Order: C-alpha cells, then structure tokens, then sequence
C-alpha cells in the first residue's frame, strides 16, 4: 500500500500508477481513488488514480465522466495537477489542468477558452509526430484545458471538456483512460489526494 518503484495495478475499483524515470518517489494507496505522494531528485515522475475503460466506447456511450476531487498540493518546482488520459481512433493524449508549480503547462498559445466548473480554461492543441505513445512510436494530438487560475479541489466534468473540444473541432476517439494525475519534472514536492470520486456513467 506504499509504493516506491514503478508499478501499475487496480484497487477498490481504481487503476493506479506510480512511474518515474529516476529519483525518489513514494505513493500511499488509500481507499478508493485517494492517494498520497512525494517526490525528490526526479527527472520525470507521475502518480495517478482513475480508470482504464473496459470497452472501446465514445464518451457519448460511456456516459458522464467527472472527478469530484480534492488535493493538498505542495510542489516545490515544476509540477502539475490534472485529469490525464488518452483516446484512440483518433489517438489523442488529453489534459485538464487545475493547478501547477513553477511553470504553467503546456507552453505555446491557446486557441479558445472554456467556462466550466466555476473556472476559465485555456484550450491548447499540439501534434507530436512519431513520438512515444500508448500505441508505440507514432503520431498523436495533445488536447489541453488549463485553468487560468490555480485550484486544488472541486469537480472536473471531463465530459464537458470533451464536448467543448469537439465543438472547437477537436475530435475525440474512443476513451482509453482517464485519471487524476500529479506530475513532477526536475523538482521535489508532495501532494495528498484526500478526495477523488470518479463518476463513470449516466447523464
């Protein structure tokens, strides 16, 4: 229930992962979607809990996807706190970022704004040509919604970001996974996800 090295698994209905390329990481797996983590001397690391979806379905088929979450979030350098996931056909890596450390991701310039869940989100898109992905080295898009001001608790209605992105011409494939995610880059920090209730279904 405390992880220190790369591991993926499932507990209490939530898929979890700790991953780092190097450095010190720890992750306490608490009930349900909740977890606690710390990192130092890392290059890249991530800690996440959510779901790898069991079918090959669109978000209209899966039903509502939302995270009712709360995190006591103390990054010491580069870091962000987000919902993270992928779609396939088309292949998309997506991010809904609510807070960050020293650097607000992803860089570049937004193409729109979404007013949802009491906040304003900047929308970004990238193409990454022949780069590592969940389907090997290949080309994929990245979609980002990044809050204009930091917050660390509330509801992220992922379905509404999906719908807004599609209205802005950003096609969603079948949903592969979605998880509440803490990232670190060349930094130290800690975060306690004390609440993470992931809705999957219905309207």
């Amino acid at each position: 229930t405390t992880l220190y090295e790369n591991k993926t698994g499932t507990e209490d209905g939530y898929d979890y992962e700790l991953w780092k390329d190097s450095g010190n990481t720890s992750m306490i797996l608490n009930g349900g979607g909740t977890f606690s983590c710390q990192w130092s001397n890392i290059n890249n690391c991530l800690f996440r809990k959510g779901k790898k979806f069991g079918g090959n379905q669109s978000y209209q088929q899966i039903g509502n996807i939302s995270f009712d979450y709360g995190c006591d979030y103390h990054p010491n350098g580069n870091s962000y706190l987000c919902v993270y996931g992928w779609t396939t056909s088309p292949l998309v890596e997506f991010y809904i970022v609510d807070s960050w450390g020293s650097w607000r991701p992803p860089g570049g310039s937004p193409k729109g704004q979404i007013y949802v869940d009491g906040g304003t989100y900047d929308v970004y898109e990238t193409t990454r040509v022949n780069q590592p992905s969940i389907q090997g080295n290949t080309t994929f898009q990245q979609y980002f919604s990044v809050r204009t001001e930091r917050r660390t608790s509330g509801t992220i209605n992922v379905t509404e970001h999906f719908k807004a992105w599609e209205r802005m011409g950003m096609r969603m494939g079948n949903i592969y996974e979605a998880a509440l995610n803490v990232e670190g880059y060349q930094s130290s920090g800690s975060a306690n996800v004390y609440k993470n209730n992931m809705t999957i279904g219905g309207s």
